[PDB]
């Protein structure tokens, strides 16, 4: 389940089946983070994964 909110600092765009698209400045949830370069999130509909760079953890 859903945890931390989290901003997008830049486009991405899904470059696998397990990956999702964002817009910079979309807010999202964080699901995993247990690797430091990738987590799992959640926007609206979707689920998967993004890079970690991309996004701040707002706590």
């Amino acid at each position: 389940t859903g945890k931390e909110l989290l901003l997008v600092l830049y486009d991405y765009q899904e470059k696998s089946p397990r990956e999702i698209t964002v817009k910079k400045g979309d807010i999202l949830t964080l699901l995993n983070s247990t690797n430091k370069d990738w987590w799992k999130v959640e926007f609206n509909d979707r689920q998967g994964f993004l890079p970690a760079a991309y996004l701040k953890k707002l706590d």
